[PDB]
């Protein structure tokens, strides 16, 4: 009945992936009972820094990449939900479910990574896990593993980043192709997307 009717908690940052020296690797800010307490508030006062968020909401965990001053990740893993942040929840300023993409204000703290303009093809998947895969650009919005791996190593990567060989961010992780559960290739939106979904 409508008295009784729960209300969906926040996402909420868990972590990065650091990618600020030679090494990558993935950092946790916030615990999973932290992390319970916070996606119920939407009160986040923890500090966020880097490009690449670890996201969780209360049954799911993945990724949430900053460009252009926007924190993108997929609609398939956030919903209509919004983000956990300082003064409390925030609302989604992009959704887009024909695109499995999602955005908010990227937050306080956070860095932005630039959209790629080299029409390049050598590509580079950052994983939850910090794995720098080299991905071949073979459409749009499709790219192969150079070293294909199972789809548990990509499993809780949706909303990472593809990136060339500069930096620059050249789609968002969405789908893995697989065929007898080895991923040979992903599926990801393209930066131009996002731009368009920004105007
Ligand atoms: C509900 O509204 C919407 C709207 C749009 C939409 N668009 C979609 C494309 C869509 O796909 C669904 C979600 C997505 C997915 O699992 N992605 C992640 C991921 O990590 N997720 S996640 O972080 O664990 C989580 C689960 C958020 C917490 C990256 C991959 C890692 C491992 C793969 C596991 C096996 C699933 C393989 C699927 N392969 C697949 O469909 O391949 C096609 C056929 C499509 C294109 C290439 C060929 C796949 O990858 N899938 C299914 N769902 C939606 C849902
Ligand atoms: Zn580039």
């Amino acid at each position: 009945h409508m008295a009784s009717m729960k209300k969906k908690g926040s996402v909420v940052i868990v972590g990065r992936i650091n990618l600020s020296g030679d090494t990558a690797y993935a950092q946790q800010t916030r615990g999973e009972e932290g992390c319970q307490e916070t996606s119920q508030t939407g009160r986040d006062k923890n500090q966020v820094e880097g490009e690449v968020q670890i996201v969780s909401t209360a049954t799911q965990t993945f990724l949430a990449t900053s460009i252009n001053g926007v924190l993108w990740t997929v609609y398939h893993g956030a919903g209509t939900r919004t983000i956990a942040s300082p003064k409390g929840p925030v609302t989604q300023m992009y959704t887009n479910v024909d695109k499995d993409l999602v955005g908010w204000q990227a937050p306080q703290g956070s860095r932005s990574l630039t959209p790629c303009t080299c029409g390049s093809s050598d590509l580079y998947l950052v994983t939850r896990h910090a794995d720098v895969i080299p991905v071949r650009r073979r459409g749009d919005s499709r790219g192969s593993l150079l070293s294909p791996r199972p789809i548990s190593y990509l499993k809780g990567s949706s909303g990472g980043p593809l990136l060339c060989p500069a930096g620059h961010a050249v789609g968002i992780f969405r789908a893995a192709v697989s065929t007898r559960g080895v991923a040979k290739a992903v599926d990801f939106i393209p930066v131009e997307s996002l731009e368009t979904t920004m105007r």
